[PDB]
């Protein structure tokens, strides 16, 4: 142990093909690993590089019968001398290796692409057409082509690496595997976004330092439509991130708010399970969420779509904590033992009870075993399934029994389980399986990194202090620390612990958006409202997950480059129009088809209309599209709207019946305002949850501090169910 502690790694000869092993007579020393396994394999063989590249190596020392691992030692692999030529193109994430060439390759008026993968070819070509505004055509593999993609045999590129060579006779993108081909297309498209007319000659060789480069989204505590998730997928792939963890069930955190204000959280707290399910509780209430859910076909197709983009989707069912969706099915299976946070008992499943593992395993089997309609499991393309198991505040040995059981069930079904690390705060003698188990290291206090590694888990840096975002909250504000993360964050530093970067049990890292301030705390923020902080986090963390331990530029230069490269191809997350030209419609009869794209802020909608009948309790839709509905009359008679995340908002004002009126709706980020005849009629307020807390006194301190009300303007159909006349309509992007 002392040997590894004080090992001395000398400089590597320029061009050496084998790493010299350190020698100490008392013990045995072997390579623990290199952060770039592609450059130094487990046996110490060093692959050639085309530009100087740093590699961190670390060693396992065995003295007597004791083992110990060293710290990281940085070595510098040196390329042979060259004329250097063109500078390295600036990409996010950075291209690892580059040898510049001479001149440019000029793109023609039309572009041809040779691709052995038909699906990749079609996707790449449509992305190219969107980025270039030119016609792109797929030709036969092996035929003359401007851009030729091929699979290479042998080599060190692995599943995700690629070699991109640009010469005067065209572009050649080679990869050991189609995933590397896809990443190479991402690189080429980012290049063409900066200079669409030509690309610098030279050779890039590129591959990731970490194989798991992930994002976790809490889609349980507030809803997200599939369209937003597809934006997320394409933008992750744009920055070469590849692991999307979706929280399928969970519930409002602060049950004590209900308890302390005289209400039962078991009856009142928001809870959601987001997949279509046959499961129904004792009272007959379904497991599947009512406000928004994904069908089994929708989820399987979403997984396959993400796979097209090189992204693995990981679904999480969270038990035995955070399981109010399950205890509502089986209230007899509520945990009855001692616990911290006793007012949150209603979400705790009876971990030691055999009927609990029966229920949970049945739910898992609905998606892990063959589905009769799909002819295959809903999770057939999910190699990893997350079994949750965070923050169970009850008995340690009960918890360990249950966690072992659910992990074992996933493994027996042929899936790789991922779990929230909880075994430092829940130690015990009940064995918890570790072989083949992945683990999010989210809290040092719940699970020490070195303890997790020594117990045999494959670990993912998910540390709450560095990587957690709770939107618009007073804590976990990683969205405010993007510069610090860019300059300082590395995947192998996990809180106050540092693993060697080449440790074989370190898979990479994941950042997380947790929607704590929801239900009766919900300010009405939309998915749109966090897009900037999500994308921004990606454009920083992608660099540190794919690239080296040092940022290639300053944070400010990085964000300049982010702006120059732009959004993912065929992705319009802020719902902007191509040009700021207004839309004017004189309607002839209602309903009237508009077939215009939805419009995000900022905008002004102006209408001259007359509501001619308002039957009580009847909803009247004035504008509609998949993105939402503008309701001239809601069930309570007011003007309002409903978004594609199912959240409903009211302006608190009513249209007059039988009177011409000028309606103006002004959409800004987090605020939509209504004016009637030029007079401020109101600002929209979220309606979904406030009725539960309406009669709480001011001893309750957690009302929404701001009323947010973003509205993506729907413009597919006018007057779907409007009982009135529309004389004039104008939509002005601002
Ligand atoms: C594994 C995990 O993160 N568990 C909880 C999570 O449910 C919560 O929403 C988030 C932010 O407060 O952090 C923890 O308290
Ligand atoms: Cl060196
Ligand atoms: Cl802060
Ligand atoms: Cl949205
Ligand atoms: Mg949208
Ligand atoms: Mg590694």
């Amino acid at each position: 142990k002392q040997i590894a502690d004080s090992l001395s790694i000398p400089p590597v000869k320029a061009g050496a093909k084998q790493l010299p092993m350190p020698s100490v007579s008392g013990a045995q020393i072997k390579l623990l690993g290199a952060d770039y396994e592609q450059l130094v394999n487990s046996k110490g063989k060093i692959a050639p590089v085309i530009s100087d590249t740093p590699v961190n190596v670390s060693f396992k020392v065995t003295k007597d019968g004791k083992e110990a691992v060293s710290k990281d030692y940085e070595i510098m692999l040196q390329a042979p001398q060259a004329a250097q030529g063109n500078p390295k193109p600036r990409i996010i994430p950075e291209i690892l290796q580059w040898k510049g060439g001479q001149g440019e390759y000029k793109l023609g008026n039309t572009v041809t692409i040779a691709c052995p993968d038909k699906e990749l070819g079609k996707l790449f070509a449509a992305d190219m057409e969107d980025v270039l505004g030119k016609k792109v055509k797929l030709v036969a593999p092996g035929a003359k082509a401007d851009i030729s993609l091929s699979l290479l045999k042998g080599g060190n590129l692995g599943r995700e690496g690629y070699r991109l060579q640009i010469a005067r006779d065209g572009v050649r993108l080679g990869a050991a595997a189609p995933t590397g081909l896809f990443w190479g297309t991402r690189t080429l498209l980012q290049m063409l976004r900066q200079t669409p007319g030509s690309v610098p000659c030279g050779t890039a060789v590129d591959f990731p330092r970490y194989q798991l480069r992930g994002f976790m989204l809490d889609v349980a505590r507030t809803p997200y439509p599939l369209s937003y998730l597809k934006d997320v997928i394409r933008t992750m792939a744009w920055y070469k991130m590849n692991d999307l963890h979706l929280v399928i069930n969970n519930n409002y955190i602060f049950h004590e708010h209900y308890v302390d204000n005289g209400h039962d959280p078991f009856k009142e707290s928001y809870a959601a399970f987001r997949l279509e399910s046959k499961m129904k509780g004792k009272d007959g209430t379904p497991l599947t969420a009512r406000d928004l859910f994904y069908t089994k076909k929708e989820f399987a197709d979403l997984v396959s779509y993400a796979r097209k983009y090189g992204v693995n989707i990981v679904p999480e069912f969270d038990t035995p904590g955070h399981a109010l969706s399950f205890t509502r099915l089986r209230p007899d299976l509520i945990y009855k033992g001692p616990m911290n946070h006793e007012k949150r008992r209603c979400e705790m499943l009876d971990a030691a009870n055999p009927e609990t593992i029966d229920l949970v395993s049945k739910v898992f089997d609905e998606y892990m075993l063959k589905d009769p309609k799909l002819g295959r499991p809903v999770f057939a393309d999910c190699g990893v399934v997350h079994v949750g198991a965070d923050e169970f505040y009850g008995d340690k040995e009960d918890y360990r029994h249950f966690a072992n059981a659910v992990l074992t069930h996933a493994l027996k079904r042929g899936y790789t389980p991922r779990i929230w690390g909880s075994l430092s705060a829940k130690p015990g003698k009940t064995p918890v399986v570790s072989k083949g188990v992945q683990m999010n290291l989210w809290s040092t206090g719940w699970m020490k990194a070195w303890e997790a590694v020594n117990q045999g888990y494959d670990v993912i840096n998910t540390n709450d202090g560095a990587l957690y975002i709770v939107p618009f909250a007073g804590y976990y504000r990683m969205d405010r620390n993007h510069k610090g993360l860019y300059n300082n964050w590395i995947p192998n530093r996990i809180g106050n612990e540092t693993l060697p970067s080449g440790h074989p049990q370190l898979l990479g890292g994941t950042f997380a958006v947790w929607n704590d301030e929801t239900d009766i705390m919900h300010t009405g923020y939309a998915p749109y409202d966090i897009w900037g902080i999500i994308s921004g986090s990606m454009d920083v963390l992608s660099q540190k997950l794919w690239g080296t331990a040092k940022a290639p530029d300053t944070f400010e230069q990085h964000r300049e480059l982010v702006s120059s490269i732009g959004n993912a191809p065929r992705t319009n997350p802020l719902h902007k129009w191509k040009d700021s030209q207004p839309l004017t419609v004189k309607p002839s009869s209602l309903p009237q088809k508009l077939d215009k794209p939805a419009l995000g802020p900022n905008y002004r909608l102006t209408m001259e209309l007359e509501l001619t009948a308002a039957p009580e309790g009847k909803e009247q839709v004035l504008l509609a599209a998949p993105e939402g509905e503008l309701l001239a009359v809601m069930k309570d008679g007011t003007v309002g709207f409903r978004r594609d995340d199912s959240l409903e908002f009211s302006f608190g004002a009513k249209l007059p019946v039988g009177k011409k009126v000028k309606v103006e709706i002004v959409g800004e980020p987090e605020k939509t305002s209504l004016l009637l005849d030029g007079e401020p009629a109101g600002t929209a307020v979220l309606k979904n949850f406030s009725d539960k807390s309406k009669d709480f006194s001011d001893k309750f301190k957690h009302r929404p501090k701001v009323h947010r009300s973003t509205f993506i303007l729907p413009l597919k159909e006018l007057g779907s169910s409007f009982q009135g006349k529309v004389f004039h309509m104008n939509v002005q992007p601002l």
